[PDB]
């Protein structure tokens, strides 16, 4: 059953995301409730950023961690072609064109994680300071590794608004729900209907 | 501990419980199997909402799940879904309680919802529509017989369906179930892992 | 034609209020409650109105201004999904059962008398007026269409469709987009070519 | 007068025109193809206006200062059913602007960056728009380093308000922010006078 295969894969991603967050310096020093808030507030953009960057090698598609390629045809057939194109044009291709490396990706995800605008944070200023610490490092990295590109640091930060809106649209249009195709849903129900009864 | 899979398994039960209920509805299984699937997908959200709303008549300021779990208004607002929780209580639960909607009337309303001829992709909508017509014909007869002093009770039942429609949409829109049934197992899982090395 | 559109909306708002006032017992309600009901319902009320007006029309919607809007424009404007929901769930259903204007008026009166509206000082009063209305609608259906005992319910069971379609219309900016890109682009181009 | 909808349309007409005149005074903007100028304005007018009254509202407390001089307090917003976004505007934009003392030169640059959005759909030459954006934030960085050298991270802090502006912009359109704030009273007044009439 593809459904349980999907569900445990999500459990796996949640696991890997938390472990990644704990490896981020000073994150675990935050109040436990604040750590949960940041994860819940960011795990959508964080995952989108991840598979977008992973999909630089792929053409007209998205590369999942499970190795599964999702082409734009499936997306448009699933009724989410607009956002899929938004992901490809505003994130994937932009990452490809500027050759965003994994260090830069990690910093951007760290910045996203340290979102001081998240509601219910007991100490936003503490979170803000950690974000400041991160992009200070990112600028240093960009300056030394790409000195012929003085504007690279800003270009990285200016992908974040796109990630913000795309993240919202993805939830709005049930992006992940619909990228299973609802064949797994139909199959799931058909199995239920054909089961023994009374 | 595996929160997402636990959550999917819990949804698995409710869907199945709903499937068994649907097959016990007369003439439903006589429909094309594809159309049966279509109706369930189109209706499962409102069908479940109608169920726990009526089940929550005994409860105050809260919702009673089939799993026996009592959910309070505090938790809902704290989970960020307090607006819908209130509309569920005001537009469905309290209205059901006030008019003393019985189990037979609830079953018919859910049968009407199930037999939705507006569902997309139905091979024979007229067939589904005919089954709906047969259902609310019965419901009217029941209401006039058991509550003759209330001539307008039949319509009052039908006029809860628009509320159920909108509330159903908002519930999906604001991830109602995910935030209600799924918050605690996930938060527990995260907190355990965060306190670990 | 932006000002044409704005003035047309002003006209519709006017006609809707006047229609509401001619509805019995409506004006006897508290004034703040009358406002609440209008705001809560004016979307579904208008949708019901042009849907029924569009029965004569094929694959399209007939506006009060006489403007015909085809299915092509809607899908090109990116709102073809709802447009089809309007046509299939409302317009064609109204056509098939030959819903007359008396039945339409009652349904809109029921919508207007929505006791679920937020902030109502006396919901029970509003609910009572709704009860008065559909009691009358049943009597009308029984006498004019006695060979159709289920017609009354069939009318009421269009209201959930109207409810969802009303919501979808708002979130997808249905009215905004049915003017198209052109009136807005024209509007801005005029601004840009103006002196500086 | 009467006709509340037309009054409301006229007011929006005025604001957009003010925005068009501002855009034309931005260097190299008018040199773009006219169709591209329209696209950028449609794509950006919402965030551009939000950025404007947010910064204008630095002087006021628990409220928003409109160009017409009208003060809108938080409770009217909550009473109008748009209190959630109003708080997001005050917290994520207004107070942040006030705290860091964002000047009008920095505000103008940020709006110029927003205006020069290369992610806008249908642009005939996105690279041309992107180049103009690059020119702008290059200038903004120079300005920040010159005027606020004791604040090395000020440039990034400015850019990192743009994701907030992006999401707040979307929510504002989604919840009919302007309509419920600007249009509630003139419409309610009109209805009220009609209802008390014969
Ligand atoms: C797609 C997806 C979304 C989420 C989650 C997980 C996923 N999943 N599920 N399977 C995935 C697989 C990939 C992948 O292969 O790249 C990315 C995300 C995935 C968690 C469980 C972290 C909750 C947060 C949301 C709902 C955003
Ligand atoms: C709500 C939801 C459920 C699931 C999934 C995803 C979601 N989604 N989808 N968007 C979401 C957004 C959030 C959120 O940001 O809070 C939480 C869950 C979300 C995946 C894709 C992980 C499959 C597993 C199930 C079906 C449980
Ligand atoms: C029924 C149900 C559906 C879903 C979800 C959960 C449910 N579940 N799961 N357990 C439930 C228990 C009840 C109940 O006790 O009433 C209702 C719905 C329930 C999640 C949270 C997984 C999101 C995915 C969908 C929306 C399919
Ligand atoms: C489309 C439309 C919507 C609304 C309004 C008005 C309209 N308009 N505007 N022109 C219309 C024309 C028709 C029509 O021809 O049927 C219906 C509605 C119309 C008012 C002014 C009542 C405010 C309430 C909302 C925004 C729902
Ligand atoms: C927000 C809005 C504005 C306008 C119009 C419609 C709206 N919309 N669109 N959806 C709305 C929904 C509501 C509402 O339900 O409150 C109010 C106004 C709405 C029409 C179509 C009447 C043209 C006139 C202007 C452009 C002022
Ligand atoms: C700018 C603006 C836009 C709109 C509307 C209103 C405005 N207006 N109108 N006057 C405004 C005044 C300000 C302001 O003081 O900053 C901002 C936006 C304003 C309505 C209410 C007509 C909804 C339709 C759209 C969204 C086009
Ligand atoms: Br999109
Ligand atoms: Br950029
Ligand atoms: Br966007
Ligand atoms: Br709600
Ligand atoms: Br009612
Ligand atoms: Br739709
Ligand atoms: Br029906
Ligand atoms: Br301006
Ligand atoms: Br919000
Ligand atoms: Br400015
Ligand atoms: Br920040």
């Amino acid at each position: 059953d593809p459904v349980t295969n999907i569900c445990q894969a999500a459990d796996k991603q949640l696991f890997t995301l938390v472990e990644w967050a704990k490896r981020i310096p000073h994150f675990s020093e935050l109040p436990l409730d604040d750590q949960v808030i940041l994860l819940r507030a960011g795990w959508n953009e964080l995952l989108i950023a991840s598979f977008s960057h992973r999909s630089i090698a792929v053409k007209d598609g998205i590369l999942l961690a499970t190795g599964l390629h999702v082409h734009r045809n499936s997306a448009h057939s699933a009724g989410v072609g607009a956002i899929f194109d938004r992901v490809l044009t505003e994130l994937v291709s932009k990452m490809r064109d500027m050759q965003m490396d994994k260090t830069e990706l990690g910093c951007l995800r760290a910045i996203v994680l340290f979102n001081p605008d998240s509601k219910g944070l007991s100490n936003p200023a503490e979170v803000e300071a950690l974000r400041e610490k991160v992009y200070a490092s990112l600028e240093a990295y960009c300056k030394h590794k790409y000195p012929e590109q003085p504007g690279r640091f800003a270009k990285l930060l200016l992908r974040l608004p796109a990630l913000r809106s795309i993240g919202l649209k993805c939830l709005e249009h049930l992006f992940f729900f619909k990228l299973i195709g609802d064949t797994p849903i139909d199959t799931f129900l058909m199995e239920m209907l054909e089961a023994p009864h009374q």
